[PDB]
């Protein structure tokens, strides 16, 4: 009910225009006082801010915009801080994907040796974001972080800053039930699923469209066509997410207990992913020539006074799900979202420091995670491997240990051998000088 | 959208006219096809049914009322079963309280040896209620059980019938929240608290009115006056002098242990000395409700049969009916209401065993309860729950395995019982007084 | 092997003449270079030391005796320190038992409010003994502590000094094993039992003499005459009859039947006064008769399997003999249904590097609930020592079974604070 | 008392060795009769010939009995030493052939080959237990040292929890033999702390006569591995594979510097180096056909003709002595501290209860008393948890007759790089093990 200072950490992001409009679509419920754009790359944010200035003009010209690179200005009296940083940028992302494919391992943004490399670049910058809000922001601030790797960052931030008023979320589960809703002619607001596992490492146990269970109806379709549908093709315009949503067919057919997350293709079938990818045109290269080009081109058109199509960025359930989390934090709406919380008994046969991705009711005081219970053996063993992998990686950043990171690389299902882990690790240390913590 | 068949298991209860009116007040949200009153005592239920018909005639005359003692006719195609049975009746309640006071122990309805005795009378009759609904009722039935002892029956029903579509609740925390509403001059709708422990064995960690945390302000008042305010005296529950003494005893407990606001029933566990002296062997609490709540509900039955006018607002008091109807209503429309229910732990409270039936906040869905991950509790409250959970656990094993030694272990474990020697003299006294109600113990 | 420096922490104890002789009997295995007596009451230690040298020269007059009160003197290059201290002495034990009987509670040395009060006196003096040896003693020293209350001391010292080279034992399980052997006509060295629980809070699950299990024959006799045989003890016949699974520890007569003990105890003549005018007075009169040249009987102190059990643990630490004993150890999964920081009393193999406890497994519900209550009771009392909290000490008093209510617990704790000023830590 | 000793699997190549090491303790083991039981009648009698001349040269007063009847061999049996290899030494070859056909490691106990070998031995082991509970002495003991000990011990405990069985393995003792040869220490004075699964553990501390030598061993093993100069003289180092396995541990000990690794970690941590090293037309299972199995059938033919046999070629290795010491400890209650396989149940706190871990324990006359070792670090918890789930899912596939549980188990295994490869390996193992594997719907 109070005027709120909304701060976007990483204003120069390609998702910034879409986030703002989805935040402006909920104006009558979120009392925006000042919309702040914060970033460490000034000239990059200035170009993206010109689109935000046009998104504000076309949707709500009364919203006051603020752009800065000083953390004191951006975070002083900050009420809600939606974090979406990419440490190193997309240029460092293709470096992670090239080194992995050079050694024959999968090169992904969040999975495999690439995601582990991206993680240790984001651990300490995220903690610095925590300390910024603890010093300057409101005493009851909130950091709705959806920057990747969510599994490693949430595990690192919980062990380093346990008292941080933070909520780590991901939209990949929301994107899957967006596909699941179209398979059934169901509307996305009427969908709801039970879920467990780590980030990019979970399963849909039960699905229901408006209270009526559905899991069997979806299981039959996904095992035959995957998460694609005849209406899905109308994000599905991207020729790479059509491969991911289709790849869920073989996984859901071999293991028939639950409906799988699309990120299981990189762990269950890494040999097929390696042959599918191309080191000369990695996914990061595909978005530099795609999403990032179309947002720089739109910034140049605004400078040239030419009309821009602002609906390029108003796509996906990405922005809608994040604003709902903020909206539930403001009015205590008790929204049930698949968020990432410390376990501490939520899943009994898992460790306490494990950051599981489970359903929880978003209160104004934080997430109230639902007690899930015990999980089967096949899913405990997979999570125990990744949880130890992520845990050894965090401990490598805390202790500045080379062996701890080497142990974490060997633990990953992507890395096939202890010898490959050492050769992959030594290449990342060379390519992350100035980003990674120094290992001894 | 679907017409529902609501069955009140135990229609001859003193709370039956209350919850019937509280159920009729939600007529737009609960589509009542028929209202069924089931009981094993035909004559007692027919007298209460006279008042239920008078309540129906006053609030909603379009609701058809069916009264029966046949379980197959009562539970066939049943949609929602609200259990409020008292195995042995108030007759056995005064005998449990008198036997305890005869041995210098706290004789309470649900706490101490009287509660454990009342529990063993209710285990198998509750299981028979479950098998009735599994066999006769709808495949999506729900048993909103609020019969006591809710702690023992929930742990027993979960072990014997784990697949039962049952939800065990209690109004004692809600009644405490009503007092906290009066102390703060806050509306009960705006109240919400964090809570953990067992039934009649819990603690309020945080309490907030309209989202604003008011725990520190409440414990300031409770430490000096207890759960009693000057506006609390105006309501109907605080008319009973036993409830005034019961709420005002929380001042000592909230002053010695300053972490949380205690549940009211800690009066008998933490202070059995001050309770054995306060109670009267010749006028126990069960005797008081016989000369009070039970007397005034069978008087109104005779007044109805004599044409004299009956004051129906006698039984419309308390948050008893309002809380139980809200649970069923949240089961029908999937309202996701956050209530303090009794669920199997299974990691909800990490320091406790899996089969511990803890009383924690949960969201009532049309599929059951989704309990929130409470986490770890400090040492002083773990050790207290570990003792009672072992006590209640050994008592459930005594009913299943028919073991006399497990029952002696259950009585020895309880905090009310001072020694194992008193536990045997009390147990053997309960064996004879409950011949016909208890399971055989070899 | 190496000539070792044996130190007795508490030379003014009434047990010192017995421990010394039991240690001299194993002189062929324990290479003693000099026997030390450490204490803080040099007036009391010098009188008991007169009995020691007379025990020395009547058993082995070639070992060197040393009597000092300087902590650096006694613990420098010390290889084995045998702690038997009693903080407050026997003059405060009588006050712990009188205060409990003032409120109608169990007035015992180690069980109830008397035990918790005694435990709060021994925590920090024990920590100081640890820090004395960590800097002055040998880097592989071993502290064999058997000073009560072992349950509260072992839990407090393990949380405060986790890396302490300490072994907490108790002869009460061995004394029961002695009376068991007398029932079965068995040699004490041939008896061996499986055991679990807290110190003075455990049970005998299986007992065997010469390999043959004799549990059923024992509990037949113990249910009739208790642990007493034809060749406190007799009270265990009721406990073994009401609960038929295991053979109980004798100390369960205070927790399972507290009010029955209160009717048996006389406040004007407590147990601590029986030893004042009994064991303690026979030690000082013996030292008095030694000072006057009167011939003394040194065999009156040689009684008991008390000293022989503690020497056996030390000998097993020296030569790595793998002696299986009932030792108080940190749980950490030895009993699954108990917390990690629970100090369980389970059989373990005494090695040259410490005790290797056997994995016991899960215990049934009735014994878990009783242990969980006492473990939380002792855990809260230890937290009251570290955090200096009056509410934590009140919580621990309320948790104890022998306390009828929290009302009596507050009146009981307040009386203990009045009588233990100078021994207890501050409680805000 | 007089004891009836039964060797389950008399046709084994280790039968003459364990008989020699059993007769060396004839004063500590009162042997009433020595029984050789097996299902292969023709194979056992040939191996029984060597056993007849072993007893002739050592203690000709021992009564020898051969049979193929379980009621004859197991009635009144006091101690049974499990030694079976169901399917034979040639089904082992096809395990190591199919694995290398898909580019995976082909090992007797590790990878898809060991999981396949395990599924063959689960129900035969359950039948051996039910044979003894029904026929043998009421206080019988089964000293099981037949592989895969990890999967068998987990399956036998979940199916027969009250079985009087003790699962052991000489691999830690074979390493302890090598460690003793590096430090000029005697094997009787060696003693080590150890945790993990069977062929999946780590040596945390090592002592020679009670003095820690772990840092001194790490200095040598990180350079030459478990290979030393005195080790070469031993008969096991004359095999070219057992030298490559003991020197391969140099890298694993150099990368993970916490503990000394079990030599079987080369198959889990290095599936690239092993598949490159293995020859598909001459696997380890083939090297024992024309190697160990040829030297024992040569000796069996030498006896029936009259030619005197050299029996000391079967009298090498810590395998037999370590097994006889365990059974001797059960008879006289010697409390021998051995590295055995027991149900966890809190022994390793941060592991599941049904996990069968390999930890030190004191062998009494009533079973093994394992020591409480506590929690293990994160890197070693995650590795064991993955293998524990792998072996757990494989045991469930045997009990529940589920094809999906088997596919889940083959996918969890570290040596299998993909679910696609896990499905292709499982389908080939099903066809090759028809009649040995249970049905998988
Ligand atoms: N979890 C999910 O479901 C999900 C979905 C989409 C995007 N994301 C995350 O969104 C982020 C942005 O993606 P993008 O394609 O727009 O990236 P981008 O590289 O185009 O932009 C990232 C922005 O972050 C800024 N930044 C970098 N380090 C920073 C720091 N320490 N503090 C503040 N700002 C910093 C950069 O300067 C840049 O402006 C990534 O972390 C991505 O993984 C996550
Ligand atoms: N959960 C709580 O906090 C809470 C609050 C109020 C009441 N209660 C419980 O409500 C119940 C009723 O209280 P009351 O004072 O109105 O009781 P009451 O004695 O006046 O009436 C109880 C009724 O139950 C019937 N009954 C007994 N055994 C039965 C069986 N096996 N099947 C069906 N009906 C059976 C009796 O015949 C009688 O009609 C008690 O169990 C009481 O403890 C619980
Ligand atoms: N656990 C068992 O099985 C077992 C058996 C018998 C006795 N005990 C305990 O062992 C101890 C034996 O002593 P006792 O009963 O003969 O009493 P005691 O009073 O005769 O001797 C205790 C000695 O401890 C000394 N002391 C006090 N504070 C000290 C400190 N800080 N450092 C060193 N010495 C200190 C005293 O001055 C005195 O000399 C007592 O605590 C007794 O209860 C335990
Ligand atoms: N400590 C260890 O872990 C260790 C050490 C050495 C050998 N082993 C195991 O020893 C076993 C034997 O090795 P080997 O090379 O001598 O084998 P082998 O092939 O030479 O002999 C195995 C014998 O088992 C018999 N057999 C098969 N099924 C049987 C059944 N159901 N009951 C009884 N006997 C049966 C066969 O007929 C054959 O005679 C293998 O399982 C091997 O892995 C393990
Ligand atoms: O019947 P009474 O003794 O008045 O009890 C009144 C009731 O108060 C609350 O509702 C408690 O939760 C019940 O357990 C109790 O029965
Ligand atoms: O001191 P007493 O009354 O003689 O007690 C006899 C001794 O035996 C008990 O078992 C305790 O271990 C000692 O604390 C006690 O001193
Ligand atoms: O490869 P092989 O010659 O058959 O020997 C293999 C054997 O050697 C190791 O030392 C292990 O102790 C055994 O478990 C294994 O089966
Ligand atoms: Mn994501
Ligand atoms: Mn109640
Ligand atoms: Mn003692
Ligand atoms: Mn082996």
């Amino acid at each position: 009910d109070k005027e709120l200072k909304i701060v976007i950490c990483g204003g120069g992001s390609t998702y910034t225009p879409g986030i703002v409009k989805d935040l402006l679509d909920q104006r009558q419920k979120i009392n925006i006082k000042e919309l702040w754009l914060y970033d460490i790359d000034e000239e990059r944010q200035n170009k993206v801010a010109l689109i935000v200035k046009e998104v504000i003009k076309t949707e709500a010209p009364e919203v006051v915009l603020k752009v800065t690179v000083n953390p004191k200005e951006a975070f002083t009296d900050a009420d809600y801080i939606m974090a979406q940083m990419r440490v190193g940028g997309l240029k460092m992302r293709v470096k992670d994907e090239q080194i992995c494919l050079k050694h024959g391992c999968v090169g992904q943004e969040t999975c495999g040796a690439g995601g582990m490399t991206y993680g240790m670049r984001t651990i300490y910058p995220m903690v610095q974001l925590i300390d910024y809000c603890e010093e300057y922001a409101s005493k009851k601030y909130w950091i709705v972080n959806y920057s990747n790797p969510a599994a490693i960052v949430a595990k690192a931030t919980y062990k380093l800053r346990p008292k941080a008023r933070i909520i780590n979320i991901c939209d990949m589960p929301v994107e899957i039930e967006a596909r699941m809703a179209e398979i059934l002619d169901c509307k996305l607001e009427d969908i709801e699923s039970d879920y467990f596992g780590l980030n990019h490492y979970g399963w849909f146990t039960h699905v229901r469209c408006k209270g009526v269970d559905v899991t069997d109806k979806l299981k039959e379709h996904v095992r035959k066509y995957g998460y694609v549908s005849e209406a899905s093709m109308n994000l599905l315009k991207d020729p790479d997410w059509v491969h991911t949503f289709k790849n869920s067919a073989l996984i859901s057919s071999m293991f028939t207990d639950y409906l799988p997350n699309t990120y299981w293709q990189y762990y269950l079938m890494p040999d097929s992913i390696v042959d599918y990818m191309d080191i000369n045109n990695t996914r990061g290269m595909q978005v530099i020539n795609g999403r990032e080009k179309r947002i720089f081109k739109a910034a140049e058109d605004i400078r040239e006074g030419k009309p821009v199509d602002l609906q390029q960025f108003y796509v996906g359930v990405h922005g809608k799900f994040i604003v709902k989390v903020v909206e539930s934090l403001i009015h205590d709406e008790r929204s049930r979202q698949l968020v990432i919380v410390p376990n501490n008994g939520a899943i009994e046969n898992l460790s306490d420091d494990a950051t599981v991705e489970i359903p929880g009711y978003v209160t104004d005081r934080g997430v109230e995670p639902v007690r899930v219970g015990s999980i089967p053996r096949f899913y405990k063993g997979l999570i125990e491997q990744q949880d130890a992998c992520e845990g050894l990686l965090v401990e490598a950043a805390i202790e500045h240990s080379y062996e701890k990171a080497l142990m974490a690389f060997t633990m990953n299902r992507t890395i096939p051998s202890s010898l490959v882990a050492k050769k992959l690790l030594d290449d990342m240390i060379e390519a992350n000088k100035g980003y990674w913590p120094e290992l001894k």
